[PDB]
């Protein structure tokens, strides 16, 4: 038997999306699973995780992605998602370098960085209406992202023409998942990532990796809105249906490859009539839908028989 395992924060390994496939990948006949207990991640040595020919691993808020490497160096297992770009992933500016060299359109920006120790002469001109960054300036509206991927607070800065002030956005809290602020100078502290701003229909899309040749893509309200999330009878977020163009397709593949996440999130905005990625976050399955899970479960049960099947002496077509 081939093993599969699974190493990365209980909130995840435990997550719904998770459980539905693993569940179906444990159906191929050479494939057990294995999912590292949240407990050894953190406390055990990684000598003495378990063994495994496969290694499904990523970064979320309080993972020790260090020993996921030293994990992966001592054992050698075949990786999905690779764990050093986990490192880049994790960093607004190292995400937005590599989408650049890869020709994939994005938001134009200027990156505001702030060495705290250093005397603070900032690169940075605040006008009523504009910013300039580096000599570069943004019209408001503009976005302001922290340097950290992690960090959700991204805030959007009105015009005066729209009455000012400024949009703050933060990981989704019950009903909403931004506000509006009076306040309309950028922030001070910190450093950070300023972006024009893409004029959507109000939607984002969302798009979910399987390997470069297979892209699950969902839209949903822009949080840059007025903030309400949408809701369900059952409590879920509203999604909305979307079919990638071949131009999306293409993407979907250059940031699965580029980024060596097998299974790889990252969001859309339709503006322009292109299409801009404006974040790349990494391994994430989609939500609620049974089809992606059984695509999903088959592909990455696919690809672990098409690498490992011949050592292991499996027939495999
Ligand atoms: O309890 P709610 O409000 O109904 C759902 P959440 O905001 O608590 O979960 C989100 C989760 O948020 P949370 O941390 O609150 O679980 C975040 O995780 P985070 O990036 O670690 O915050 C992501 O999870 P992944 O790790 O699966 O990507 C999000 O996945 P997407 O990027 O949207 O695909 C989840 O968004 P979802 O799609 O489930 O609405
Ligand atoms: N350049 C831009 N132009 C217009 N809207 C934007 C732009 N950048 C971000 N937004 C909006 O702000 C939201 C948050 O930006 P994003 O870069 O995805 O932040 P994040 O904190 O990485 N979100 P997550 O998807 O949870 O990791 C996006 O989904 C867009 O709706
Ligand atoms: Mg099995
Ligand atoms: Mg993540
Ligand atoms: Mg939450
Ligand atoms: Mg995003
Ligand atoms: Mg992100």
């Amino acid at each position: 038997q081939i093993v599969v395992g699974i190493c990365s924060m209980a909130k995840k390994s435990k997550s719904k999306p998770m459980k539905e496939i693993l569940e179906r990948i444990s159906l191929f006949k050479y494939i057990t699973v294995v999912v590292f207990e949240e407990e050894v991640i953190l406390n055990e040595p990684v000598e003495n995780w378990p063994l495994c020919d496969c290694l499904i691993s990523f970064h979320s808020k309080g993972f020790p992605l260090d020993k996921a490497v030293a994990y992966a160096k001592l054992r050698n297992p075949f990786v999905i998602n690779d764990l050093n770009m986990q490192y880049l992933i994790q960093d607004r500016r190292e995400v937005y370098s590599i989408l650049q060299a890869e020709g994939i359109l994005l938001p134009r920006y200027a990156i505001l960085n702030r060495d705290p120790n250093n005397p603070k002469e900032c690169n940075l001109i605040e006008g009523e209406d504009h910013v300039e960054v580096n000599g570069e300036v943004f019209q408001k509206p503009f976005v302001e992202k922290p340097v950290s991927a992690e960090d959700h607070n991204v805030y959007i800065y009105y015009p005066t023409s729209a009455g000012g002030g400024s949009q703050r956005l933060f990981r989704k809290i019950g009903s909403r998942s931004s506000v509006y602020s009076p306040e309309s100078n950028v922030r001070k502290t910190g450093s950070y990532i300023y972006e024009e701003f893409m004029p959507t229909d109000g939607t984002d899309v969302k798009v979910y990796t399987v390997g470069p040749d297979y892209a699950h893509a969902e839209a949903r309200k822009s949080p840059a809105l007025d903030g309400k999330v949408e809701r369900d009878s059952e409590g879920k977020e509203v999604r909305y249906p979307v079919i990638l163009n071949a131009r999306e397709k293409l993407i979907a593949w250059k940031v699965c490859l580029a980024f060596k996440q097998t299974v790889c999130g990252f969001d859309l905005l339709r503006a322009n009539g292109q299409s801009y990625v404006c974040d790349v976050n990494g391994f994430s399955f989609v939500k609620n839908s049974m089809k992606y899970y059984d695509d999903c479960a088959k592909i990455l049960g696919n690809i672990v028989m098409r690498e490992l099947a011949p050592q292991f002496h499996i027939p495999w077509s």
